[PDB]
C-alpha cells in the first residue's frame, strides 16, 4: 500500500514537538485547509532491506491498516498518511496533555483516581480486543491526557507501532516491548494474543496505586528474569492502605500462565471495577 506523496509542509505547519523515539518523532501540526490540530508522526523508514535503523515497509504497513480501523474515545485516531523517501508521517488526533507517566510523577494517586484512569484504559483495550487486535506496547507512557489540569483526566492510548491483529488467538513473530512491562510469555518468546496486554495491565495499575515499578530490576534483563519468575510482592509500606480487591485485581492480572489471567472482559466485570 502506498501513501500520499506530496510535501507534507504543503498541508501542514509544525511547531512543537510531543515526542521522541528511536525511529519516530511527533510533532504538534496545523493544516492549513481547515485550521484543525493534529500530531505528525514522522518514521524513519529502512533505507536497505536488511538494514536495522529504521522501521520496515511491512511493520509501518501493518501500523497504518491498524490505525485505520480505530475509532474511540480511548484510543488515537489517524487522519491522514503521508510519505517521502525518507519517512512515512502519520497525521494522528491531537492529545495535548502529556503523558500518563509524566503526570504520574508530578501527583501515588488515591484508588478512585486509579480507577479512573483505568476504567478509560480498560475500555479502549476492550475496544481494541473486541477487534483482535494486541496493542503490545501498553505502559504509562504510551497513555495520553487530553487536559492534564483537570479532576479527571480523559485519556487515549496512543503508539501502535508493536500491535498486532490476533486471528488465530496467538501469534508468533519478534515481538518484545519494555522490560518492566512485558508478560512472561514476551520473555520467554511463546506464542503471544490478547493476554499479553492484560498482563501489561496489571503492571500499570501496581504503578498507579503504588508509585512503583513491580519487577523492576537493576538491569533490563534482571527485570526480565523478575518478570519470567512472577517476582513481585505488594509492599506494606505503599500497600497497607490499599483495599484488599484492588490488590486480587492485579493478583489476578499478573499470573504467569495467559489462559488463567484475566481477560478484558473479566476485568470490567471485576468488584473493584464493575459498579
Ligand atoms: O506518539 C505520540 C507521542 C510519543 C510519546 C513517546 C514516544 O516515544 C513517541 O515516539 C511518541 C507523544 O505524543 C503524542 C500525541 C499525539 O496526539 C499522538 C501521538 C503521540
Amino acid at each position: 500500500t502506498v501513501f500520499r506523496q506530496e510535501n507534507v509542509d504543503d498541508y501542514y505547519d509544525t511547531g512543537e514537538e510531543l515526542g521522541s523515539g528511536q525511529f519516530a518523532v511527533v510533532k504538534k501540526c496545523r493544516e492549513k485547509s481547515t485550521g484543525l490540530q493534529y500530531a505528525a508522526k514522522f518514521i524513519k523508514k529502512r533505507r536497505t532491506k536488511s538494514s536495522r535503523r529504521g522501521v520496515s515497509r511491512e511493520d509501518i504497513e501493518r501500523e497504518v491498516s491498524i490505525l485505520k480501523e480505530i475509532q474511540h474515545p480511548n484510543v488515537i485516531t489517524l487522519h491522514e498518511v503521508y510519505e517521502n523517501k525518507t519517512d512515512v508521517i502519520l497525521i494522528l488526533e491531537l492529545v495535548a496533555g502529556g503523558e500518563l507517566f509524566d503526570f504520574l510523577a508530578e501527583k501515588s494517586l488515591t484508588e478512585e483516581e486509579a480507577t479512573e484512569f483505568l476504567k478509560q484504559i480498560l475500555n479502549g483495550v476492550y475496544y481494541l480486543h473486541s477487534l483482535q487486535i494486541a496493542h503490545f506496547d501498553l505502559k504509562p507512557e504510551n497513555i495520553m491526557l487530553l487536559d492534564r489540569n483537570v479532576p479527571k483526566p480523559r485519556i487515549k492510548i496512543i503508539d501502535f507501532g508493536l500491535a498486532h491483529k490476533i486471528d488465530f488467538g496467538n501469534e508468533f513473530k519478534n515481538i518484545f516491548g519494555t522490560p518492566e512491562f512485558v508478560a512472561p510469555e514476551i520473555v520467554n518468546y511463546e506464542p503471544l494474543g490478547l493476554e499479553a496486554d492484560m498482563w501489561s495491565i496489571g503492571v500499570i495499575t501496581y504503578i498507579l496505586l503504588s508509585g512503583a515499578s513491580p519487577f523492576l530490576g537493576d538491569t533490563k534483563q534482571e527485570t526480565l528474569a523478575n518478570v519470567s519468575a512472577v517476582n513481585y510482592e505488594f509492599e506494606d509500606e505503599y500497600f497497607s492502605n490499599t483495599s484488599a480487591l484492588a490488590k486480587d485485581f492485579i493478583r489476578r492480572l499478573l499470573v504467569k500462565d495467559p489462559k488463567k489471567r484475566m481477560t478484558i472482559q473479566d476485568s470490567l466485570q471485576h468488584p473493584w471495577i464493575k459498579p
